[PDB]
């Protein structure tokens, strides 16, 4: 049924108070460091003996965007092989990439925050969905999202392949659907 991601996403849906959003916007720039009891109890429900810095990153870092959200897709998300790839980032960026003409640009910014290492992952994903909220069509899901980001410095770098394979596996679907 229910991850525990999915779980900490319908939880900040069901429960934040605009002074938590306040709070999670406002630690964006230092995830974690900007302290809110909701996300707290959330995770000082798991933790245990996971002094997991990184956990506690992703967390907030996707509070944080999840609480700056502008898209239509999350309006929705109040009432309600393949689905694995198009509920990744990487989907969600080649939707980016295709409405903006396929720039090149795009998938530069792309590239680049495939690479990222951990200090740089908040900042490059910041602006990409940043970009991203941009276009209003496109849906992010956040629990896959913070699932991923959990997953970032596993070792052979899955998360990043799973990415980039929706990313290219998106591209190449658009050029079949156009004759
Ligand atoms: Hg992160
Ligand atoms: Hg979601």
């Amino acid at each position: 049924e229910v991850s525990r991601e999915q779980a900490f996403v319908r939880y900040l849906r069901q429960r934040s108070t605009p002074a938590d959003l306040a709070r999670m916007r406002r630690g964006l720039d230092a995830p974690g460091a900007e302290v809110v009891p909701l996300v707290e109890g959330f995770l000082g429900r798991i933790q245990d003996e996971h002094e997991d810095r990184w956990e506690r990153i992703c967390y907030y870092l996707v509070a944080g965007l999840w609480a700056s959200t502008v898209s239509s897709s999350e309006l929705e998300q109040f009432r309600k092989v393949n689905k694995g790839y198009r509920r990744t980032l990487g989907h969600a960026i080649a939707q980016l990439y295709l409405a903006r003409d396929q720039s090149k640009s795009i998938e530069q910014r792309f590239i680049a925050l495939l690479d990222a290492d951990e200090e740089q992952l908040p900042y490059r994903l910041r602006q990409m969905v940043q970009l991203i909220e941009s276009q209003d069509d496109i849906r992010i899901y956040w629990s896959e999202l913070l699932r991923d980001l959990l997953a970032w410095n596993r070792e052979r770098k899955p998360v990043q392949q799973k990415w980039a394979r929706a990313f290219y596996r998106t591209v190449a679907k658009e050029e079949t659907i156009s004759m």
